[PDB]
């Protein structure tokens, strides 16, 4: 497996045309408020191809 | 997506039987220190399904 290259999976709204987002935020997919640690509905942005 | 169902994909060694690893470090996959920061060369263990 090659898992350098990721891919941002999760975000709140669709990108504008030539816009990028490097930031690196824990997403919440809940009602929780989980203070940027992975866990239940706590999903970090970037996932691996492999 | 169904993400909260996670698998333990880079360990330094396999298992023992009827052992599990909750454990949540840093696969260091290279030869720079991770430092608990993701990036090149440095995955979090556990990924999740989708």
């Amino acid at each position: 497996g090659n898992y350098n290259y990721r891919y941002r999976l999760f975000r709140k709204s669709n990108l504008k045309p030539f816009e990028r987002d490097i930031s690196t935020e824990i997403y919440q997919a809940g009602s929780t408020p989980c203070n940027g640690v992975i866990g239940f509905n706590c999903y970090f942005p970037l996932q691996s191809y492999g």
